[PDB]
């Protein structure tokens, strides 16, 4: 909110093509958006809301809202403190904070910042380089390991490829000194590790079913932000039969295009555990690091309980009861 | 019609915001209309028409139209007259008038122009406060209490935010010298008052049952104009179901967006007993004061009977039984 | 097609907005056109298209193409031979024409010009008025009364009371020298005539089987052009229904927004007998008078026909037959 | 992509709307991409891409694509060596290429290029000139006859005719030196080869049906391009019914507005066997001749490889199991 507009005339260009988009002709970063304006939530009213709490219980912990922070890539490319920025601020709203493989700051030293930090996996080439770097995560503290399992391979960024688009010198993966992951490769890593593993990028019903039956704690429905399959079903349209074929036997979380308290309250709605925010904390670092992300959290944080209030819930339990109504634009 | 054009060459911008103003993105103002827009009626031919009336029977007095003033605060705001002069158009055209908690002349005051007033009740902090308040309205005359059950406290209007907007110091509370209802507020009032209750805010079915069940007189199926829950379902998008859960148990009124007899029309068709008018009453009143408001409601008078007369209705009985058509744009 | 262009270049403002304009919002006049552009057409392929006719028997006769001119009063408005411009053209491309009650040329006159004249009743004040002119009609030889059932009265044309426009003196009602129809009225003309009845402006599938248990010859499902009530169903939103439940009981015309062949077999593959075409005879008319007429009706002539060769139709019956798909813009 | 730009600002404007053309309104030109836009894949995760392959078996050939070369007639139109470039281009791409019946260059000469060649059969006023062309193709080494079933004559262009577009003197009908196909045109067909008959412009469900029973090898589920009825569904949004009803019986490709190896993989996962390929293809040969045939082809073999594997298929065959989504806009 206000913050893409601050983050435009601040950002390369170039940079700024990078994080807002999609694959091909967006049609699913597009899809994610009006995915959501269609759906309404129908609320509830005259209920005690002596005691209204936005907090949930996930994967151990407690987290201050439904929502934690998305993986992203090169935080640095934002803003000088990159990733050590985002993960204080996270830690202070106590909202979880996703370390990518491609931090542009070690994992060791984003989790060093405390709060509750989960890592995400990219299958590597080599498997013992893949599980090494699930077994530092856990040794670091990393309370949940997020296996993204849509990207076989990059989609294809037209945006980048018209730009020429590439890593400045000054930002590196500093977790380092590229192939398809499979169930198998999701069995191993549940082999090596007690902490829970969550599958990210599941859209279809039949996959997060699957996901439950391999032993994952969490999944994450999600189209990648429209950044990989180009046609791909946003996740927010899969989010409900999802969570029904689930029943309970995995958290479910969903990503893409959530930019408000009232998104969260639709998620929650259409029966989200919790969501993730990508773009949006990138545009708060940009704009103002450190302090502008703990803002976006707390404007969030106020979003998500002022909707939930206004729509009769005291509790995300009671956000995930109420009804919706597909509507027109 | 018409009206808003000359309201808004008169009125601070800062004014017509607070009027026009739905919350967060406005999607639910916007959906108002859209979801208007969306139904056809299916009209009826060859009936007799030799007396056409659009009177109705409802809380225990004769309306003139299928119609009542809604609740709109500090009506000072928009005319030195306020709500005195609305109060006395309304009389004049046979239309109940929603006399507001926030209203900017005293309760006793509107209901002395006489007519047939109703009282909008917002639950106070103090449980006694409000029940005086309910005393004063019956007291006064008020034929209804009109409990707004859909602000445990306001939605975030960012048009007010970004405006600065705040009551200048000419304008006042005039019935003073800010809680959540529950059904226990509304069970208090109900056994505080042998006028009816009628519901504000209603768009859950089961809220509208338990309404009924509750001993309610009334409900209005209303998203608050778009300005509580953004992204709340429009009310003409539920009113239909909720008029076949209640089945007669109580009076069902529709608001948001009603801006011509057309869309009385399709209110009716959809099940509403009545509706309420807001916006529109206030851009009569700031453009000409109360001979504005008594031409608003001539012209809705006469749009009213010729919807009815040209889709075969004798009666409102008759325009309740018409068909619709949900159709594109 | 490109004859309305040439024909607003050419009229007063004033003239044009009479001919182009529809009641309130003019919300059901645009939902004609965007009703008829979401049919799809189905065609068939591989048929014999051996001797590919339009013809159609109506009402007795044999007609040209499944098409009648639309009743438009005064038609002097637009060219200053007017009915007897239109009149001429319909004879001779073998359409009907159908002759109004506010003609500004005799109907004696007009049927004089011979081909299939069709009258058009507007019922009046006195039911002996209102039979004269039946009667008038069939001693001229009009071969069926086209009772116009959905004006009690004429709904509210916003451009006309903004334009201020009324009959400039050239221009009169030469049938003379204004009451709602019941179906008692229908039963008075059906008592009064041998001529096949039809009812114009049904939109209603009970009013269509109550057409059909009337007696009526046929009927025209109609919202009339948008122009009567606001927010009324199309007519062809309706047919189908319609079609099915009058189940050959009498034949079954559409009008609305009919502005080629294409559309001429969209009607028919939804189940209409023939389609009434308005706006755009009057558009040929002031374009170039009864020349302008003929070309029209040639034009359409061919779009049919190259319509149903296309969609693999020899008949007009074989058009029924086609199925169609709703579809998106 | 990017090559429509292209061939824009290098042929003369009504060569390039002869291409670009549909018929009347241009209805069904402009739903073959709506429909598109409206499909959404849902993909399959972490399944084994070791293996990724794009080839399919049709008509006997292996295609390295789920793609042909469309017929599109005149090719000299577009640049100077017209067919010849196209076919060398799609030979050497492993794609199948449709030798036009009213190809600028002979059939023998298109064939003679190698690869792996059919002929689009138009069906002539003599049924002896069109077996000759049939035996002349089949002689040639072509391995399908494609019977253009959608023509009984053309369509109405009205680019063409307020163009006044004609052939210039120096593209001619290099086979020669106009009649409706019906059944028995096919059964002709079948009994005069022993190659596969490639229906061309089915629709309805029951032509599918009736095509295999008549012995087709193959149907096209095209409305051609929108360029035949005006108003006729797309292919797209009748191919999965169709697939359904053949049961396997026969080979169904479609074609209309594919633009991306997204398209290909929507199409594929509605149960197409292939896609054709139009007028991306003529901007290619326009843009750049031969070799920027090849890259076209090139570009959409990546894409397609590219879709796939984001959708966890490793073959067709998987990408036809995929599961859609239709969604708004
Ligand atoms: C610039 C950038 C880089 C990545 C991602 C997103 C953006 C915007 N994303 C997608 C992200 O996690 C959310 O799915 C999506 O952004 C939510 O949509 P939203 O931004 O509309 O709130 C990544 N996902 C991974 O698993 N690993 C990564 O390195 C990551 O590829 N790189
Ligand atoms: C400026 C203003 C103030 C209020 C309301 C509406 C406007 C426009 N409204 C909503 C109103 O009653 C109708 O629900 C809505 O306006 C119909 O929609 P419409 O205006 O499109 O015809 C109120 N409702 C209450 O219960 N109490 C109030 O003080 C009130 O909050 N203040
Ligand atoms: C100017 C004018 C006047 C009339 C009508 C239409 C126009 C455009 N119409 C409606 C017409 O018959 C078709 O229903 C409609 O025009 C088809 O729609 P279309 O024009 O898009 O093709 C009439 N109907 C009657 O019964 N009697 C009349 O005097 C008439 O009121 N006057
Ligand atoms: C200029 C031109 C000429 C023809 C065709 C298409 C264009 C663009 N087409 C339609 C084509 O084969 C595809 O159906 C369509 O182009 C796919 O749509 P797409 O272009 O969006 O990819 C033909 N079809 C035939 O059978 N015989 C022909 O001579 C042909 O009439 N002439």
């Amino acid at each position: 909110a206000d913050l893409e507009r601050a983050a435009r005339d601040v950002l390369p260009g170039e940079i700024f093509d990078f994080l807002a988009g999609g694959s091909g002709t967006e049609a699913s970063l597009v899809a994610n958006r009006t995915a959501l304006e269609r759906v309404f939530v129908i609320p509830r009213m005259l209920r005690d809301l002596t005691d209204v709490t936005t907090e949930i219980d996930i994967f151990g912990r407690r987290a201050a809202l439904p929502m934690a922070v998305a993986p992203v890539a090169y935080q640095r490319l934002f803003h000088p403190e990159g990733e050590l920025a985002v993960a204080r601020a996270a830690r202070d709203a106590g909202v979880p904070y996703t370390i990518c493989t491609l931090s542009s700051v070690s994992l060791e030293e984003i989790a060093a910042v405390g709060g509750r930090p989960w890592f995400q996996l990219f299958w590597l080439r080599d498997e013992k380089r893949s599980l090494d770097l699930v077994r530092r995560a856990e040794d670091a503290g990393c309370e949940a390991i997020v296996f993204t399992v849509d990207v076989p391979w990059m989609g294809r960024r037209l945006r980048d490829m018209r730009n020429g688009f590439a890593l400045p010198e000054w930002v590196t993966a500093a977790n380092f000194d590229f192939a398809p992951a499979t169930w198998e490769s999701v069995e191993a890593v549940r082999a090596h590790t007690d902490l829970p593993v969550v599958l990210k990028g599941i859209l279809a019903v039949e996959d997060a079913r699957r996901a439950v039956d391999a032993g994952a704690g969490g999944i994450v429905v999600s189209n990648h932000g429209g950044r990989q399959l180009d046609g791909a079903v946003p996740g927010i349209e899969m989010l409900g039969e999802i969570v029904a074929a689930v029943s309970g036997g995995c958290e479910v979380l969903v990503d893409g295009g959530i930019r408000s308290g009232g998104d969260v309250l639709k998620a929650t709605a259409l029966g989200a555990s919790a969501v993730l925010v990508g773009r949006p904390v990138m545009w708060a670092l940009a704009a103002a690091g450190q302090d502008g992300v703990r803002q976006l959290l707390e404007l969030l944080a106020e979003e998500v309980r002022d909707a939930m209030g206004l729509a009769g819930c005291e509790s995300v339990g009671a956000a995930r009861r109420l009804n919706t109504k597909l509507g027109v634009v």
